[PDB]
Parts: C-alpha cells; structure tokens; sequence
C-alpha cells in the first residue's frame, strides 16, 4: 500500500531506541544497548490512511550511517531535555541528512525527549526557536510514559505528506 520510510537520529543515549521500540513494541526498554543499526517495520491506519512504517534505528554513537539514511523521506531529530549537549549538536545531524538527501527541504521534526525527568536545560521555548527556524514542529515525548510518542511518529508522517 502506502509506505513511508521513516530514520530516527540523534546523540547517543537521548532515547531513539526506546522511542522506536514503545511505538511498535509498546513497552520501555530500561537499559541502555547501544544501536549499530537496526529496522522495524509496522501496519498501522494514520487519518484513514492504512500505511506501512518502516523505521530506521539509527547510532547516536561515533563508535557505533549514511548509505541507511538515504532512502529515508523522513528524519525524526532527538535529542533529551537534560542533555544541552545533544541539544546543541542537533545541527550536526540536520546537516547530515541535507547531505544524505541533497536537499534543504527534507521532512523533519525535532523532538525533545525524557521529558518525564525533572533535571532539564533545556527549556521548550529554547527548542521551539530552534524549530521554528528549521522551518518544523517541536515535540515534546517520554520512552518511558508513552507521552507524545505516537505524536511524535505521526506528525513526521503528516510532514512527509506535505511535501
Ligand atoms: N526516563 C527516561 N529514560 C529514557 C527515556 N528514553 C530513553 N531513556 C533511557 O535512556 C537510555 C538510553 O536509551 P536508548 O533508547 O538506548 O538511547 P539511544 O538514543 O537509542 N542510544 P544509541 O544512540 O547509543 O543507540 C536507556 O537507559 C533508556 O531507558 C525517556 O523518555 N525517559
Ligand atoms: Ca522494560
Ligand atoms: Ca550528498
Ligand atoms: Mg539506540
């Protein structure tokens, strides 16, 4: 039917594994397994629409990209509330996908995850400048609640849609 291939990136640990796994699995991985690469696919009906997920796992660490990413319509971008760092380096990674994709208008959402932890730098206003200047949504998710995931997954959808 419809198929949206979808990639997840971000630093190391903000959470892309434990996202993907609560949307197709619906349950939180606790620990922490670093990701090389891996892929997950699901059926699901988005606005009436009966579609096809296929979602890239991708490594957030240098250890642990780029011939994965370039089939990819569709970039979730993370990074954790209580990592400036990751914050900070989500440029590094929408200039990756520019490259990938040879393209300044690929469809992407930021996405702030752990924002069931209490320990944040960074604020929601700070991330939605950030977005608002990618020209994207800004979305607030938890692995570990379930919150936004879903949102989160779909708004990326809807985005791909638009273009
Ligand atoms: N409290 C909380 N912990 C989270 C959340 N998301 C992930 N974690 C925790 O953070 C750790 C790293 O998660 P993981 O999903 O493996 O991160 P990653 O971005 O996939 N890492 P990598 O890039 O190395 O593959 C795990 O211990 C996981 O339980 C969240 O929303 N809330
Ligand atoms: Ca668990
Ligand atoms: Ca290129
Ligand atoms: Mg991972």
């Amino acid at each position: 039917m419809t198929e949206y291939k979808l990639v997840v990136v971000g630093a190391g640990g903000v959470g892309k594994s434990a996202l993907t796994i609560q949307l197709i699995q619906n349950h939180f991985v606790d620990e922490y397994d670093p990701t090389i690469e891996d892929s997950y696919r699901k059926q699901v009906v988005i606005d009436g629409e009966t579609c096809l997920l296929d979602i890239l796992d991708t490594a957030g660490q240098e250890e642990y990209r780029d011939q994965y990413m370039r089939t990819g319509e569709g970039f979730l971008c993370v990074f954790a509330i209580n990592n400036t760092k990751s914050f900070e380096d989500i440029h590094q990674y929408r200039e990756q996908i520019k490259r990938v994709k040879d393209s300044d208008d690929v469809p992407m959402v930021l996405v702030g995850n752990k924002c069931d932890l209490a320990a944040r730098t960074v604020e929601s206003r700070q991330a939605q400048d950030l977005a608002r200047s990618y020209g994207i949504p800004y979305i607030e998710t938890s692995a570990k609640t379930r919150q936004g995931v879903e949102d989160a997954f779909y708004t990326l959808v809807r985005e791909i849609r638009q273009h």
